[PDB]
């Protein structure tokens, strides 16, 4: 289920960090407005990267705490707040958040792998709930 799914993308979290997100800048292109060192570049460029695997790791590396952290795919308003006072997602939306988790569920979707899909999904739509709680637009 839904916390043995944070040990089995722990366990090779570089990895899933970095297909994951890219099937997130590829589905949606414009997201890559926010980071416009990757405009231009392919995925295996990208994957060669320092700052690409270095960020995107850890982006899954307090992901999966916040998964961690939460109750019934709920994450604990100290983690929505964290996130949305980082200064690293000031000009970020909802909307962000929205679709790199419909990327996610896909992801877990399509790998063929028994991932608890519905309960990320559910993770997304509370999370966003949470970072609209906690001030973002």
């Amino acid at each position: 289920g839904f916390k043995q799914d944070i040990a089995t993308l722990r366990g090779d979290l570089r990895t899933y960090a970095q297909d994951i997100f890219l099937a997130f800048l590829n589905k949606y292109p414009d997201e890559k407005r926010n980071f416009k060192n990757y405009v231009g570049k392919s995925d295996q460029e990208l994957k060669s990267m320092a700052k690409f695997g270095d960020h995107t790791e850890k982006v899954f590396n307090l992901m999966m705490e916040v998964a961690d952290r939460a109750t019934d795919c709920v994450p604990l308003a100290s983690d929505a707040s964290t996130l949305v006072q980082m200064k690293q997602h000031s000009g970020l939306t909802t909307g962000n958040f929205e679709k790199l988790f419909v990327a996610l569920v896909e992801y877990m979707r399509a790998s063929g792998q028994s991932f608890d899909s519905q309960s990320w999904d559910r993770f997304g739509k509370n999370l966003v709930s949470a970072l609209s709680s906690a001030g973002m637009k």
